[PDB]
């Protein structure tokens, strides 16, 4: 005819639900509550080996999830008169997420046995100068509250100040403390959020790497880039978002160690005794929160997708999605002993052995709608243009008489034990929205027809106003 | 395209019987028989040189024939054409082929000076009679009777176990078997069959490398891999094939050299005298060839392919046939003498010297039918997704140039240089074959259009139309 087809094209810029059809077919699904329980400082290793036996896990940290989704075409049902191959495919839509939290109230707690300090700045108790006497105290704090959510379908990007250009001497210095820049790199699990010691390294970046709490000290920390991704015209990267912070400022403080930085001498008048010697400016805010509640949370509380921020109505593209999640509501931490002997009641460490612990509790409750996708040419190309992945998976054509399979295809281990060998098996893979660790999630074995079952899609379906289902009653309670 | 590649295929693979249309015009060919004398046991060469003198010539290998057949499209015609030759193309369809023995009944024959045997074990005589510094035997054979032939137009698979090469996973050692792995390779001309040892190199798995003769020492051994080719739904690389083999156990015999087995040392009870020891458990069924019949013969009958396995039924997209034939049973040894001086007025074995030969027919005789693939748009596009390069062969736009200009050497002459000289003169000219290795058959102007006067022809005839014989044929009773 028409050959040749324009995209049709990326100048004209549409809502990327313009041609997913959604259906009335509701399928839910959820996880258990998957527990990790680390210690909130680090990881307690065996220390002849690498291999950890307590992880590093608190909810100051960052819980990244994979949730994995069948493609629903290869996802049998037992009625399945809504697809048909050779005219359309299907791609699931997410329209509820609810996060379940189950923990009781607490927060995280970060230290430094060596914590450079010296001086009260919220006092004038002791002097703030030049020391050759270097003080480090055993302090304590938790850190700022940070709560928020990201669904998303692509992989996200936090931001963070790496060390950029460096400086033509040696760096953290007097005048010559380097340029640093700002790398957005993707969210990694288990590696540090932001604290109120501010998104940046303290491996390379602090010098001292001492004057910092242990779980920021050896790590990154970062922010999810808000930005960055409402800005992508697509809006898979993310397509929710929310947030609940704030700091507290517990107490400023100054650290030891004499003053490098100038002091102006046409500022102030000259004397004896204070208007003669120097003054550090060496002070640093100590992060806390500043009241914690469970009423204070946005957790528990249902979400209700029919139209994403993004370009996105909730469509899980690569049936994937990708969640971040932060929580310090609640990231109680428990403290434990074992006795080995009692043989006195008042503490020895011959006796009682301390132990720390935090136990971390997620759960993920969702209502997946199916829609379909046509199998139009211009959809077809346009996708092309976007990401033709989609389209190599459904697979359309030769395999001239057929390569690859079949051929007939294959030869033909399947393992005894010898078995046939040499091997060496073939590679590891990594998938495509992988580059770091995740807390995987796997659903693919957990769908249901009726929503009856599940308190979210009960929830859903009052909320949906078919058929047509109360919706409340009162009361409650009262 | 697009639509797509096309769709659909793939699935459903679009047969060649749907829109190419045979026609009445037959063309008859065939060879003038085929003769070869080799020796079947070793080439015999020049040893002070490194030419053979007497080539490997054996029934009891693959014969395997590369026939290049004109085009049609290359004719003059003799008026075959009545329509456009850019609406159609034309292609051979190969429609009955026979292929004659001329040899008489009687078998050939294999051996070996020292084949590796050490004592008989099928109703003892020993348990060893050796363990140390030699015992092998002036044994012969005459391989397992295999008759089969195939038909291809692209090359055969044939399928062996070659050298999976010991593993160090598993212990293995030099010494032990190594684990075997199947390593698949196109079936060409002198190589072996299957010898009941299973169908393997021995070129590196012996290491005596004396322990079968001189001809399937430096073979590779080969059984029809069947099974991927029937697979491929064109059978463009064998549309006919078909097969009679049979092989009986004369002695079982045990193999010269000790175990190199793992033998559970509780399977028994121990003994005194020579039932205390044990044998070599390296026992092998010797086989030998069957009784040769003219009830056998599946050659000297025509095989027809006006229907054939694949979607091709001859149907050039190379313009080329592959003919392998193995035949056991016509394939006579032939002694003879001459003797060295006629100063030995005695008998003497030093003076009448034996000597063998193989000699070996092959001839095939040929009906070809002529067969046009009409070609659409849709068509087209079908081809090009299949093999572009059929359509560039037949001729068929759309191809660049224009090209030009200048060149360069100019004026004179040399004259010295000046002028250019670059020079710099072109082509060395490099390199694939695509021989690879095949008995090459010209046929080119073979091409016929009676089919009275030749014998498949007559028969073929008769089959065809039920008439013309031309007068009579048979009997009656008889």
């Amino acid at each position: 005819a028409t050959v040749y087809l324009p995209p049709v094209p990326v100048s004209k810029v549409v809502s990327t639900d313009e041609y997913v059809a959604r259906t009335n077919i509701y399928y839910h699904a959820g996880t258990s509550r998957l527990l990790a329980v680390g210690h909130p400082y680090f990881p307690i290793k065996k220390p002849n080996n690498n291999k950890i036996l307590v992880p590093k896990v608190s909810g100051l940290q960052y819980r990244v999830f994979r949730i994995h989704l069948p493609d629903p075409n290869k996802f049998g049902f037992p009625d399945t008169s809504f697809y048909n191959p050779d005219t359309q495919r299907l791609v699931w839509a997410c329209v509820g997420v609810e996060v379940g939290r189950g923990q009781p109230l607490g927060v995280g707690i970060s230290g430094h046995p060596l914590l450079n300090k010296l001086d009260d700045t919220e006092n004038a108790s002791a002097y703030a100068a030049n020391a050759g006497v270097d003080n480090r105290e055993c302090i304590s704090m938790d850190y700022k509250q940070t709560q928020l959510c990201l669904i998303g379908c692509k992989p996200p990007i936090g931001e963070h100040w790496g060390k950029g250009s460096p400086c033509t001497q040696v760096a953290v210095q007097p005048g010559d403390c380097p340029p640093l820049e700002l790398i957005n790199t993707v969210i990694q699990d288990g590696d540090m959020v932001d604290t109120g010691f501010g998104a940046m390294d303290f491996t390379t970046l602090q010098a001292n790497k001492s004057e910092v709490p242990l779980d920021i000290c050896t790590s990154i920390c970062k922010y999810p880039d808000y930005i960055k991704m409402v800005s992508e015209p697509y809006g898979d990267s993310l397509f929710f978002y929310l947030r609940r912070e704030q700091m507290f400022v517990r107490h400023l403080f100054n650290r030891a160690g004499t003053v490098g930085e100038n002091v102006p001498d046409d500022l102030y008048i000259k004397g004896s005794g204070s208007t003669a010697n120097l003054a550090s400016s060496n002070y640093f805010p100590t992060p806390s929160g500043s009241m914690v509640t469970s009423d204070a949370q946005i957790f528990n509380k249902p979400y209700w997708l029919q139209r994403a921020q993004g370009h996105n109505n909730g469509i899980c593209w690569g049936n994937q999605l990708f969640v971040t999640v932060v929580d310090t509501t609640r990231s109680t931490n428990m403290s434990l002993c074992a006795a080995i002997s009692t043989s006195e009641t008042t503490y020895k460490n011959t006796n009682f052995k301390e132990y720390l612990r935090h136990g971390e509790e997620y759960d993920l409750q969702f209502i997946f709608q199916l829609c379909k996708i046509t199998l139009t040419a211009d959809v077809m190309t346009y996708i092309h243009s976007m990401n033709s992945t989609i389209l190599e998976d459904w697979n359309f054509g030769l395999q001239p008489p057929p390569g690859g399979t079949l051929e007939d295809t294959y030869r033909f281990v399947t393992s005894q034990a010898i078995a046939c060998q040499k091997h060496t098996p073939p590679a590891p893979k990594e998938d495509p929205l992988k580059k770091y660790t995740f807390w995987e999630v796997n659903l693919k074995e957990k769908f249901s027809a009726d929503l009856d079952q599940f308190p979210l899609g009960r929830k859903f379906l009052l909320q949906l106003g078919l058929k047509a289902k109360p919706k409340f009653t009162l009361g409650k309670r009262k």
